[PDB]
């Protein structure tokens, strides 16, 4: 559907543009992604910035960046992956019930809010009931 675009300017500050210059640099990403991977490297940070980046001025613009991507989301394995990678903690391929909850404690929910996402909807997806998630099942979560 379509995002309330006052939503996503709230949303955009809150996160990534604390100053509301217009854009999210290097620190500003850096700081957003270190509330829960608090170890993401430099390079990661600089990935994540790339996919966003189509004017090439090493940022994340509000406008025209921000806007095109959040005003029609859809789903990419590339996308969903750039997501798993940033739960994944240790970066050993899986997301775990205990990283998963980490970060949604990280984001801001409260501890039962973390649990009962994780414990319901995201292990829905863990086929296998080993207590994480692989790629292949986690991408499923874009699609209920
Ligand atoms: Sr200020
Ligand atoms: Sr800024
Ligand atoms: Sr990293
Ligand atoms: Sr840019
Ligand atoms: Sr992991
Ligand atoms: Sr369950
Ligand atoms: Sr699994
Ligand atoms: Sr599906």
């Amino acid at each position: 559907g379509v995002p309330f675009l006052t939503e996503l300017k709230e949303r955009f500050i809150r996160w990534l543009d604390h100053d509301n210059d217009g854009q999210s640099t290097f620190d500003e990403v850096k700081n957003y992604i270190r509330r829960f991977k608090p170890d993401v490297t430099d390079q990661t940070v600089a990935a994540f910035i790339s996919r966003r980046d189509s004017n090439g001025n090493g940022a994340i613009d509000f406008v025209p960046e921000y806007v095109h991507d959040m005003a029609a989301p859809d789903y990419t394995l590339e996308g969903a992956n750039e997501w798993f990678k940033l739960q994944d903690t240790n970066d050993d391929s899986f997301v775990t019930e205990a990283e998963l909850v980490k970060v949604a404690e990280a984001v801001g929910m409260s501890p039962e809010e973390a649990l009962d996402t994780v414990q319901g909807y995201y292990m829905s997806a863990d086929a296998n009931k080993d207590g994480k998630l692989s790629l292949d099942e986690f991408k499923t979560l874009y699609s209920p």
